Formats: C-alpha cells, structure tokens, sequence
C-alpha cells in the first residue's frame, strides 16, 4: 500500500535507462550506465510491483476509492507505463520476456482508459477541480510509451495509432487544464505534479522518433520547440511549485525530463541542434540525479514510505 | 417538417454508398452493393429535401426557432452535407448534375457557418449547456464534406483550404467539449448525439486521403489512432448513452461508422493494418445494418415520423 | 506615455513592406512600394519607442499596472515584435544593425512571456474575463516573429523550436478563447481586438514559409484554410466588432492582413492558388490602406494620442 505515485521513480530511472541506451553507438561507455540504470529501474519496479499487489489483495478498497476518483484514479496509470519501460529495458537481454511485459502494459493501460476515462464523460463526478495535469498519464503518456514500446517489438503502424491517439488527446486536453491552473491556484499538496506538464511534448518526440526510425524532422522540431517554452515556463515557476518544500512528488517531473534527454540523443545522433541537445542531455541527468541524492537522503531519514 | 436530424439517414447511407464504391478495384462486385447504398440513400435525400421546402414555405416560424437556437441549430448543416454527399454518388453517372449539387451545398455550408457559427461570438445566446457534439457538424463536419468532394471534382488545393478549416475547427472546439461532457451529465434526450464524437477523427482521414490519393501516411494513421480511441470509449459508453431506450437518433453514429468503412477501404489498398481494416469495415457495416433494421421496425409500427 | 497598443501601427506597416519584398522577384516595383513602407515603419518605430522609454522613466507606474495586469500585459509583446520587424527589414541595407534587433526582440519576448505568461499559472490573478485576443500576442504571434526573424538570419532549426513554440501555443489557448466569446460579450471598448483572432494561421503560415524556403505544402494550405474561416468569420462580425464607432484600435487586424498578404506571394511563387493569392493580397493592402487614411484624418483633428 505505497503511495501509487511512487511509481513515477522507477518510470524516471527506466526512462533514463533508455536515453543511455540510445547513446551507446556513439559512445559505447553509455551502456553500462544505461544497464546500472535499468537494472535499478527494474528491481524497484519489481518492490513495488509486489507492494501494489499487497495492497490489492489486502488493502483493496484503498485501491478502490483511489480508482473511482475522478482525479486520483490517473496515478494508477503509472503501473502499466512502468511495465512497459521495464519491457523495453529488459529487451536488450531477453525479448521474449520484454515482448509479454510490452503487451501487458499496452492492454493493461488501453483497458484502463477505455474503462475509466470514457466513464468521466458520463458527468457528475469529475469537477472543475479536478482538471489535474495528472491526467495526462491514463490520457496521454500511456499510449506514447505504447507506441514506442510496440515500435521496438517491430509493430511500426501499430504503435503510429497509439501514437495518435496520444498526440490528439494530449492537445485535446491541455487547452482546458491552462486555463484551469490560470483561474483556479493549484493547492501545495497537489504542486509538485506540475511536472507532469513537462512531460506531453519530450515524451510525444521521443516517441515519435522511436517510431519513425529516429527521422528529425519537422514535427519533431516543432515538439521540441513547445517543449522547451514549457521548461523554461516550469523553471521560473518552481520556487512556487516548492513553496511548502522539497518532497518526493518532484520525481512526477522525471518522465519529461528523462524523455527529454531520450530525445537529445536523437537530435544529436541526427545532427540536428547539437549544442541544445547536449545541454538537455546533461541538464535532465543532473536533475534526476538531485531526485536520486534526494531519495537516498529520505531514505536515510525513514521518510520516504508513509 | 420532419425532424431536422433525421437527415442523418441518407447521411449516413450516402457515406457507406461511397465506402462500397471505393472497393470496386478489389472486389468488384462491392459496386452493386454501393449502387444500391446510393440509390436508396438519394431516394431518401429527395424525400426529405422536398419534406424540408415544405417546413421552409409552411412551417417557417419551426425553421427560424431551430436557426436562431445556439443549439439546434447545426442539425441544418446535415442539408448541405448530404446533398454534397448525393453529389459524389451521383458522379459515377452524371457528373455534371453531381458538381452542381457538390457547389451548391459547398457554398450553403460555407454561408451557412460563415452567418451562424461566427454570430455565436457576439456572447451571451450560447451558454456552457449549449456545448453539444452537435457543434460538429456545421463547424467540423461540414468542411470536411466540402474537401472531399472538391477533390473528387479535381479541386484538390481549395479541398485542403476546407480541409484545414475542418481539421483546425475540430481540434480547436472539441477540448471544451469533452470538458463539458466531463463536468456536466447530458440529459438522456440528447446522448444519442454522444455518436456525432465518433465523426471527427474517421471524417477527417476519409476527406484527406480523398484529397491526397489515397496515400496512407503518417497523419492518416494518426487519425485513425484516435478514432479507434474513441471509438473504444464510446462503446464503452453505448450502455449509459441508451439508458432510456434504442431511437432513431441512433442514426448519429452513422457518419462516423461510415466513414470508418470508407478509411479502411484506403487503408485497405494502401496495404496498411489490413487486418484492422477488415474488421473496420465490418463493423461499421453490420451496425449501420442494425440502424436500417431498427428503422424499419419503427416504420412498421408507425413511429418514425413526429 | 502612448498606449502601448498603438504600437500595432508600425507592426502592420512593418509586415506589409515585407510582403512587398517578397515580391520583387516577380515583379521588381514592389521593392520600391516595400521600401516606402518598411521606412516609414522603422521611422515610426524609432518615435515609439522612444516615447516608451519617457513612459519607462517618468511614468513608470503605469508601466508596472500595465505589466502585471493579466489582460493587459499582452500589449507589451508588441514592443518585441515590431522591433524584431524592424529588424527584418533593415536586413536589406545592414545585416549586422538587423541582427541585433532580431536578437534582442528573440530574447526579450522570450524572457517577457518566460516571466509573465507562466506566472499566470499560479492562479488567482488572471479571471474567466481575462480571456482575450491579446493573448496571441505574447504567447503566439512573439514566437512566430522569432521563428522567421532567425531564419532570415540563416537559423532555420532554431526557428523550427520558436515556430513550435508558437504553433501548440495557438492551438492550446484559441480553444477557451473562441468558448469564452461564445459565451461572454466581449465589451465594445475591447472589440477591436477581436482583429487579432485573423492573425494566428495567416501569422503562423507566413513563419513557416520563411523557415521551409517557400515550400507551399500540405501543412501551408491547411493553415490557410482555417485562416480564411477565421477571415470570413470576422468579416460576418465587423458590423458589431464597429458598433460604437470606428477607432485606432482596428489595427489590431494589420498583423493578420500583413501576413495574409505575405503568404500570398508565397503561394502566388508557388502556383498554389494564384487567384485566392492576388485576391488576399490586394484585399489586405485595400484594408491596410484604409487604416492609414483613417489615422490620418485622426491626426488631422488631434485624436490619435491620449
Ligand atoms: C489496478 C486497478 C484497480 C481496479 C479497482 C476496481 C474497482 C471496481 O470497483 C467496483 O467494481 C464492482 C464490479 O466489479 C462494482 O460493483 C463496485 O461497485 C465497484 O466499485
Ligand atoms: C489495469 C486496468 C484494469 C482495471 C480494471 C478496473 C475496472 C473494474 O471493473 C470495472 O471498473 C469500472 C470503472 O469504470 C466500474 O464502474 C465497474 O465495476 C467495472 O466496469
Ligand atoms: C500540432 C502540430 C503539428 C505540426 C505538424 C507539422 C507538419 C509536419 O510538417 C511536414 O513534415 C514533413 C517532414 O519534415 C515535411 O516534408 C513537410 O513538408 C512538413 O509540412
Ligand atoms: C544527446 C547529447 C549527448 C551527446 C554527447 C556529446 C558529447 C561529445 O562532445 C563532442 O564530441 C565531438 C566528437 O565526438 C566533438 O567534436 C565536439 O566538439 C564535442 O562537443
Ligand atoms: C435553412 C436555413 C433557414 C434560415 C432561417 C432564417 C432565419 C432568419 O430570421 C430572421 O431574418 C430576418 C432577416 O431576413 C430578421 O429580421 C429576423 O428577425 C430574423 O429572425
Ligand atoms: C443554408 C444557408 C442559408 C442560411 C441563410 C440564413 C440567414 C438568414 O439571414 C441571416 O441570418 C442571420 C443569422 O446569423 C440573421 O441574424 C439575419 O437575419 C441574417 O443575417
Ligand atoms: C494534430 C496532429 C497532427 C500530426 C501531424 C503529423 C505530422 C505528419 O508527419 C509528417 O508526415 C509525412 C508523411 O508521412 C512524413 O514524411 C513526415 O516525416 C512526418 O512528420
Ligand atoms: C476495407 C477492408 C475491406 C477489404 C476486404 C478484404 C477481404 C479479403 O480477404 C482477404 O483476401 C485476400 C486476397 O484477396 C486473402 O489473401 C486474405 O487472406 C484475406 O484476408
Ligand atoms: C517592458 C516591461 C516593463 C517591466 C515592468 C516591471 C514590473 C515589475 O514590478 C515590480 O518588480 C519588483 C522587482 O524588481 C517587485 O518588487 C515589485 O513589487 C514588482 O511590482
Ligand atoms: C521585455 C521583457 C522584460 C520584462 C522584465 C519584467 C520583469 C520584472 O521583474 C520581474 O517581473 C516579474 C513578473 O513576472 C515580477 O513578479 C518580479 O518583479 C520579477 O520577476
Ligand atoms: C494542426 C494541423 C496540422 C496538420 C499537419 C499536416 C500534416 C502535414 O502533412 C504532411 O505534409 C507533407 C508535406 O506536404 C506530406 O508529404 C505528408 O504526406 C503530409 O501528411
Ligand atoms: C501575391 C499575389 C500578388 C501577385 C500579383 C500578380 C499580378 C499579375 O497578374 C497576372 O500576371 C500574369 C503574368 O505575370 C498573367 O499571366 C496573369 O493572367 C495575371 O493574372
């Protein structure tokens, strides 16, 4: 019964597993920080994995109203995305176990979406208030990990319809979640989830050039682009996101960040913004490992599970 | 002075018609099956058109309250959507009678948003419980119509000045939409709109492949990956939207079925997902069956007609 | 101490001599015609900017209001945009003296909206009635400059990640835009810059052409599109947008005419649409032309400045 957004630590570090990856045939000494990252990424998956399970058979209706709110519901997402990053990590030594992880998540999470957020448009339950960048996990992160996933399995126009589908729900929903956090002040307890709204854009282009044989194209560039106006929005707003202090919900800008040095090493590899691409790589790194140094000081002061 | 909606019914067997027209060069007996699609649809068109001039000269006070609602209004745009629709059909026998239909609803619709869509920014007619699926059709719907059948009369570059003037529309209404549906229950008399949510996404790849010679690309199977996505969450949805019983505004799924059918056959040819495509277009045909079938049933006992 | 929207003046005169630049490999007396205008737009903008500098100095006060006020702070945007302009068209005679305008409108419109539009997402300040055009300003139609500005200047990929920034931008804010008009009247003394709903797509195609070396695409045609829905739109409107009288605001719509005339020749080049291009273009100078023969009779009965 762990907090289910502690799922976000294993998504970051399983992510940067990745973008480590994606630099080995260029400097192949990245590998074995891509192999520590993501055999770290995949024990914790596997704690808290077991953990939820825990909850599940113990602490169900904890699990229940968790799923039936109209705003937590969202954080359950972090299960399946996680599951298929572990696939992904795991790929590279055992595709066989990768693939059934893969296939998991991605009907794991399309089945969780199609259940519970179709169920909001049904009315009455969902509030103003509850418009929470959190939403974008089932909404929009689910299917681009999907799609990235599928395409390392070899399902290419398979995971172009995740893909879609997560692009056009991601600028379906974003329009009414600014204006929400423009009018209404999002409450401490619930800041540290602005790092959520880094994710859409760097987890999109990463995606996409997963997909696309790592093409950088136009596309690819305009999603930089937003997604750069969106860091450069969230790091003049972070003495505000941490007002009430540091806290382990910071890991929730993990995924964007990790994503964002996923996708540098395809603009790099593409020769495409070089100098851009090596200050997000290293910036992402940098700050995910302040997450680390963080994490393994909480630890150190029994406050990290509740 | 027919209900306005039920132009729905020749919509939606004109779509189909032209999804069965578009598998000739397969499988050519798809023709026969597409010219009766067409005839009937057409039949029921010119029923409904004169029905309609009868309201217009007749019951003209029922036509002004629909035009100025903020609501009912955009059930008029199913006019000049079929009679473009009829158009394309009729182009396989007469193509000079099937342009000028083609024109003529091209400029209606144009007219049409161009007086009442715009009028609606003047403020204080529409209000939030005026955000219906409906909007679609005037404002999304409608220029998709436009661009596909100005391509199908060669008019390929003002087909993607429609084109993009629906897709844009679409994208820019439909966040404050699924919010609304979101926040506030839509009363039963009006779920059965819930189907027109199925339109945009189906609507929109059918008019671009129809515009770009049925090239499958990258942006068709984005499409296709949202309007599975919502396809999925509608079915979902399908128990809750006929909570109060099976009705011929049922018929509101039919453009977004059809034009399923019609994506799958490009998607067909285009060797793309081929399995999906062929469930695709089963699908949608065995539920538009389903409409005919229910409406027949109605016919029999004398509640089709207000 | 001018009203810092009357910078909207020299903007337009600005984008219009660069649509006729753009045209003098077609026909060699436009250089003349964009001569006269982008000098008389630089003389223009000398005077008002240093009357801003008085503002800065000796009524600083009004500044501050100006800039922390969630709806008026937009204006100041202009300040950055007209100088990068400006630059663009004293590119012709002095590419060193244009690139350091170019730089320092890129950097201040970058740190303005960095400061003041992310601030917005604390809430509280900015209200459902803040929700104006003049929104584009900072947040859309600065990057858009940017992105063309720098590809002049030979960066292109830079230019692609200010285009980006720009292009979701619109598409994230025009969506509770066009639901808060719907809903709300927006007040006569505001109306006037309903003129900057013409300027996203035609703003936004023109930046996309000068990064993609005039290539009129599929993307270009459909941006367009929705430009001339929009345009028709406004023009359906411009009785109410005019209801209480005729005011120097109205050039809130040169941004968008400019640009409309700019991506005209770009089409006109390109054989796309030549007739819809000499219609655009002339019609937008016909516009442009008559906001300079109203401004000049207000200066000729002293009712331009406050
Ligand atoms: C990892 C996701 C956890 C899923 C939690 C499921 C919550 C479902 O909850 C319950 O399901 C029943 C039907 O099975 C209904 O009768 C209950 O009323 C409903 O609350
Ligand atoms: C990881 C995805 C598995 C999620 C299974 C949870 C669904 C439990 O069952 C379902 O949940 C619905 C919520 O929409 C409930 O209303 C109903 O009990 C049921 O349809
Ligand atoms: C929501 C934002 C979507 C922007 C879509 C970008 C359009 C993609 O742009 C297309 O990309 C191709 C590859 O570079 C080019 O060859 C095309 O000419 C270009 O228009
Ligand atoms: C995704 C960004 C991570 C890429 C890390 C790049 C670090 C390499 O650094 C680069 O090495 C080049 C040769 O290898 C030298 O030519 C360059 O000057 C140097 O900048
Ligand atoms: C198929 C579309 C039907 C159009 C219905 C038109 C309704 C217009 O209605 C009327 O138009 C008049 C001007 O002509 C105004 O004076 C009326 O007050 C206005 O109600
Ligand atoms: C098929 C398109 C034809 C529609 C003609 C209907 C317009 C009737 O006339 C117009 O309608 C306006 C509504 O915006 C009314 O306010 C005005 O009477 C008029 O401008
Ligand atoms: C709102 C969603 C819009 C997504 C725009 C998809 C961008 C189109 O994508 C472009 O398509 C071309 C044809 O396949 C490719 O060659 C380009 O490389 C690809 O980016
Ligand atoms: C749009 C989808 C409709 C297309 C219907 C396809 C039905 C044909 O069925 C297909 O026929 C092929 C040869 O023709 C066989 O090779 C395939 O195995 C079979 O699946
Ligand atoms: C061209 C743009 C004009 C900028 C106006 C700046 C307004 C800033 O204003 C002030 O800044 C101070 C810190 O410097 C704060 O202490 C003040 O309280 C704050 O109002
Ligand atoms: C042209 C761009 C220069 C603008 C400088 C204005 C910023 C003045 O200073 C800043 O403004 C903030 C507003 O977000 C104030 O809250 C703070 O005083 C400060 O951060
Ligand atoms: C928000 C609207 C974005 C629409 C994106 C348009 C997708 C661009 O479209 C792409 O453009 C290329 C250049 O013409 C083509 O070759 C691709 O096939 C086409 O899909
Ligand atoms: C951006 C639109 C501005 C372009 C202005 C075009 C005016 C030229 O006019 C055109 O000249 C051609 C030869 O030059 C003639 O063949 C054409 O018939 C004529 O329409």
């Amino acid at each position: 019964p762990l907090p289910t957004g502690y799922f976000d630590i294993p998504l970051g570090l399983a992510a940067l597993s990745l973008a480590w990856f994606h630099l080995e045939n260029l400097f192949p000494a990245a590998r074995m920080v891509s192999d520590v990252l993501g055999i770290v990424a995949s024990a914790v998956w596997i704690l808290f994995i077991l953990m939820y399970a825990y909850k599940l058979r113990y602490y169900f209706e904890e699990v229940r109203a968790e799923y039936h709110s109209p705003v937590r519901f969202s954080f359950i997402a972090l299960i399946p995305i996680t599951t298929m990053l572990v696939g992904d990590i795991l790929y590279r030594w055992n595709p066989l176990i990768a693939e059934v992880l893969i296939w998991i998540g991605t009907i794991g999470q399309l089945l969780f979406s199609t259940l519970r957020v179709s169920e909001l448009w049904q009315g009455g339950v969902f509030e103003q208030k509850s418009t929470h960048p959190s939403f974008y996990l089932p909404a929009v992160a689910a299917n681009f990990t999907s799609a990235s996933s599928l395409a390392l399995l070899g399902y290419h126009d398979l995971g172009y319809l995740f893909f879609g589908a997560g692009m056009i729900a991601w600028i379906i929903f974003e329009p009414v979640l600014l204006q929400h956090l423009r009018i209404s002040s999002l409450e401490p307890q619930f800041r540290a989830t602005m790092g959520i709204v880094l994710a859409p854009a760097f987890v999109c282009v990463s995606a996409y050039l997963s997909i696309n044989h790592g093409e950088v194209d136009t596309l690819a560039k305009i999603l930089w682009g937003y997604g750069f106006l969106q860091l450069f929005f969230l790091l003049r707003l972070f003495p505000w996101i941490v007002e009430k202090g540091l806290n382990i919900g910071l890991w929730a800008f993990s995924f964007g960040l990790a994503s964002m040095a996923n996708s540098a090493t395809a603009f790099y590899h593409g020769n495409v913004l070089q100098g851009v691409s090596i200050f997000a790589f290293v910036f992402s790194n940098v700050m995910i490992g302040l997450l680390v140094l963080m994490t393994i000081y909480k630890l150190t002061k029994g406050q990290f599970f509740l």
